[PDB]
């Protein structure tokens, strides 16, 4: 179980850890326990693995889609607030973190991607995502591009496969349906095949990961980008003139983004559950808790209600409200990560022009269900 009578936190390298260490420093100051904070790589991923054997953090951040499995797998304590503490959260993000009807975390911030463009060689954005190629053909006659993201993790091309109908699970009668899956159906294969024919046509490049898509944006050399709150903060040093708003539609439906609520999970394992439970409930989700971790990486809207209030007024915010209003918030169960890895290979498969569409989706829904 190890751990100790300290607290060790582990949260994703794109968030705003150093905010968050700045957090452990006056848990500390104040109480003798001393924080320290990590940001493995893959951590989604090693801690099923490390705390499995009893060990790994005492508190684990990362989206809501892990936490089911992370649950069903028994890796999580659950947690319990009284209403008065669940009363200073907006609810729908508790409903995230439930999982059987139980709490197993705690709910930080919704994230949901949004249009972020230049707007010193955009002043208006698209509202489509057909003009896009046209628009690539006019920047590139003049050294730049269009658009350019991280092609390499599902999450960020999700809004197009789902905007004229993908899904990942259908939610019937009060659950979700594993075997009803929506990766190989007509609107999925009509999103993927426009995205191909952007690569096909030298729009876009297959190997576009995240960083290639952030110093591109960040040094001027392409107008768009399509990015989480976390990425504002370079943004804002490079001082590029950026907007951020609504994703275009495709088919005149809009774009819908998979809605990610950042969540904060105690391990079993660990030995300082009342620790960590203080930390979360007394230091982190307070107003200014929240703001040392945002001033380090935007987290977008939080569930704080009284935070919330402060943030958005910030068009910014408003406008990660609308793109998340758009799209759905993600399902928690279990097989959200056979979902996530048969997606992962399918659109590379068909980017790369390895495979098809319609084989890339087929073999999809195929591992999905099977
Ligand atoms: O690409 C699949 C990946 O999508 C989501 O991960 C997001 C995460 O929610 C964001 O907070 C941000 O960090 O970037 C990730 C994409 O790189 C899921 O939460 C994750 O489970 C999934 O594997």
């Amino acid at each position: 179980k190890i751990e100790e009578g300290k607290l060790v936190i582990w949260i994703n390298g794109d968030k705003g850890y150093n905010g968050l260490a700045e957090v452990g420093k006056k848990f500390e100051k104040d109480t003798g326990i001393k924080v320290t904070v990590e940001h493995p790589d893959k951590l989604e991923e090693k801690f099923p693995q490390v705390a499995a054997t009893g060990d790994g953090p005492d508190i684990i951040f990362w989206a809501h889609d892990r936490f089911g499995g992370y649950a069903q797998s028994g890796l999580l304590a659950e947690i319990t607030p009284d209403k008065a503490f669940q009363d200073k959260l907006y609810p729908f993000t508790w409903d995230a973190v439930r999982y059987n009807g139980k709490l197993i975390a705690y709910p930080i911030a919704v994230e949901a991607l949004s249009l972020i463009y230049n707007k010193d060689l955009l002043p208006n954005p698209p509202k489509t995502w057909e003009e896009i190629p046209a628009l690539d053909k006019e920047l590139k006659a003049k050294g730049k591009s269009a658009l350019m993201f991280n092609l390499q993790e599902p999450y960020f091309t999700w809004p197009l496969i789902a905007a004229d109908g993908g899904y990942a699970f259908k939610y019937e009668n009060g659950k979700y349906d594993i075997k009803d899956v929506g990766v190989d159906n007509a609107g999925a294969k009509a999103g993927l095949t426009f995205l191909v024919d952007l690569i096909k046509n030298k729009h876009m490049n297959a190997d576009t990961d995240y960083s290639i898509a952030e110093a591109a944006f960040n040094k001027g050399e392409t107008a768009m980008t399509i990015n989480g709150p976390w990425a504002w903060s370079n943004i804002d040093t490079s001082k590029v003139n950026y907007g951020v708003t609504v994703l275009p539609t495709f088919k005149g439906q809009p774009s819908k983004p998979f809605v990610g609520v950042l969540s904060a999970g105690i391990n079993a394992a660990s030995p300082n559950k009342e620790l960590a439970k203080e930390f979360l409930e007394n230091y982190l989700l307070t107003d200014e808790g929240l703001e040392a971790v945002n001033k380090d990486k935007p987290l977008g809207a939080v569930a704080l209600k009284s935070y919330e209030e402060e943030l958005a007024k910030d068009p910014r915010i408003a406008a990660t409200m609308e793109n998340a209003q758009k799209g759905e918030i993600m399902p928690n169960i279990p097989q959200m990560s056979a979902f996530w890895y048969a997606v992962r290979t399918a659109v590379i498969n068909a980017a790369s022009g390895r495979q098809t569409v319609d084989e890339a989706l087929k073999d999809a829904q195929t591992r999905i269900t099977k």
